[PDB]
């Protein structure tokens, strides 16, 4: 399977981190926490984020029903924009799509986002739908791996992934706690789409993105508590364990070695790293654990700085940035993501 | 792709429909609606349902947070039971599984149900996970089609589907409006699992069949409103249009003919129909639209009678029942489900 198109879409409202923080600390129930909010927002290594709503509107977003309804409307808009961009990048059309997978963790849609996107773009009525909910931050990488699994079975086909994460719309569940506030420092809104074709399809029409060579999941035993949602009448409330980085530091190198061993590669054989930007401590943990050079994760840092953490969409933005730097033809790339499970997902790529 | 195991699991609290109705009309806020409640409950052609909680506990189930917490607890138990059962049917082990897909529409779990089930049964850390959320009642059929799509590219592999639907736990969102009350007439709790293997693995494990040959989705344009959830602070509230039956009557025959034509098959070639038991009017519409004999859908009527509508799990219970009845060897089978989209899914089978 071969990537043919990758495209990111962001809401038009762009704010500097300082702007967000300045407004945020004045929101109802937050003033008493100004100092810790400013401290966390400042330490995030995030310089700006796109938000799906204007800043002033968030204090009114206290009802999960309102927020989730807005999610549905805005996510379908952004998902459609990202898919169209990726299709244009691939020189393909909506009617070419044989399977669409959507990933989100920031809203609850039934019918799923893929059914709504299919309708908006006029995908064929027989398109195969794969609504992936609950993978969280791993879904960008895992989503690309699922496209490969599909296309390995259907090598004449075209399959697409659409990731849409509107983290700001979980506002009704935000509380003045360390975990929620860390969330408000890091997460932004955005979307991304990948268009991929099977090996035979790639021999019929031109696909210019990297080859998806292989993937490997790693679900860690007894780690349900590491990250996830607390779900309730206020919506989706972030649960984040302080043990996350220790887990990375202790186990990630083995995940990578195990996977790369199977391809008789070493970490020194990979020419472009495409890692999820969980946040500064996480990225630090990844670099340390894998003993990476200082610039290995430069595009990950740059993305976190520019647009924040978009959950599953971030790694796709970073993939696009990586493709655009045009890595050495024939060299290996490695996507690395992590998420609720706890789990990691690795995807081996070959550039050109 | 060959099925090797199919297994159903039900919670232990079983009540007759009459017992459920008698209690329900006395729940807080309902006595005024006794007449319509008794009418809808009798018209459902459901004679009993299994419930995950004691019947008289439901009046206290008013908070979505409590209900979803109970969902996660109970859903993992039932999913594990179902999967273990299907593995036993297949004579396979948890460590044999290469990919697990889960399907639910009745609760919100991050980490997902597949991560939880994987942990409980000690699946391999590299098992591929596919948490399908939002397909609703089509997911039994679509899930089986997703297994085929995976195994088509992985002929030595084992892939499993676990459906868990605890419809009763959506009670916090129930009010005495017609749409909700219709739901209270029909839906029960349960789970099911399917174990399937690649064509190359099939001989090695002596898979009992049937073969999974092909599938086709049919998403109906401008139909998002037909069935789905309205999500908010009270959880998952049923949206269900009275127009659903009309859509089936107008378009199902074409869905089926379009699919069968591609295989040079006719309806008369089908040795056994495995159809989702949406409700009596739906089942009639299927029989009428396809000009099927009364016996064609008998096991679907029976399942509806015995356990109610289990959303995505019902078709799998019916599939198990059908296999046990042993349709003519080598004859064609057709799974038929429908759900939020609005959509239908057909799966072509060959019986052993
Ligand atoms: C619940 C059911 C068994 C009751 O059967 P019944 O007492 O004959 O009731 P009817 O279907 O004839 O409908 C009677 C009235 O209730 C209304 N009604 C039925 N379903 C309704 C719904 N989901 N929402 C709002 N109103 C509904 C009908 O429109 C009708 O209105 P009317 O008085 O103007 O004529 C039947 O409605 C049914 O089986 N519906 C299909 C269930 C379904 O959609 N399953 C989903 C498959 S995926
Ligand atoms: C990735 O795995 C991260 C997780 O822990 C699970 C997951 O995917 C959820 C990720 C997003 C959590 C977001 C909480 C967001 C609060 C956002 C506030 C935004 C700004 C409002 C400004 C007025």
């Amino acid at each position: 399977s071969v990537i043919a198109g990758v495209f990111g879409a962001l809401p038009p409202h762009r704010y500097s981190q300082s702007e967000i923080t300045d407004s945020f600390v004045e929101f109802p129930g937050l003033k008493e926490h100004e100092e810790i909010i400013r401290r966390l927002h400042a330490a995030a290594k995030v310089n700006g984020r796109h938000l799906v709503l204007p800043l002033q509107q968030y204090p009114s977003l206290t009802d999960f029903g309102d927020a989730n309804e807005i999610f549905i409307e805005k996510a379908v808009d952004l998902g459609v924009e990202a898919l169209l961009g990726a299709l244009d990048d691939a020189n393909l059309r909506p009617s070419d799509i044989d399977m669409i997978a959507t990933a989100t963790v920031t809203g609850v849609a039934v019918p799923s986002l893929d059914a709504r996107i299919a309708g908006r773009l006029g995908l064929r009525p027989d398109v195969r739908r794969m609504p992936l909910f609950g993978l969280g931050c791993v879904a960008g990488a895992a989503g690309v791996a699922r496209l490969r699994d599909y296309l390995r079975g259907a090598p004449d086909d075209v399959a697409v992934l659409v990731s849409v994460e509107l983290c700001s719309l979980t506002y009704p569940a935000v509380k003045p706690t360390v975990s929620s506030l860390v969330g408000t420092a890091l997460f932004g809104d955005g979307a991304a789409a990948v268009v991929a074709v099977g090996d035979r399809r790639a021999e019929q029409v031109r696909a210019g993105g990297p080859d998806i060579l292989d993937s490997r999941s790693s679900l860690y035993p007894d780690s349900l508590h590491i990250m996830g949602w607390d779900v309730g009448s206020h919506g989706l409330r972030l649960r984040l364990s302080p043990d996350l980085t220790n887990l990375i530091e202790r186990y990630l190198a083995n995940d990578v070695t195990t996977f790369l061993d199977a391809h008789r590669l070493t970490k020194d054989d990979i020419g472009a790293w495409v890692s999820h930007p969980g946040g500064p401590k996480v990225i630090d943990a990844v670099a340390t654990s894998l003993a990476l050079p200082p610039e290995a994760l430069e595009l990950t840092w740059r993305s976190l700085g520019e647009i924040g953490n978009l959950s599953s969409a971030s790694i796709l933005h970073i993939l696009r940035d990586t493709i655009e730097k045009r890595p050495p033809s024939g060299s290996a790339g490695l996507m690395l993501a992590m998420g609720p499970g706890f789990c990691t997902e690795l995807v081996l790529l070959r550039w050109r």
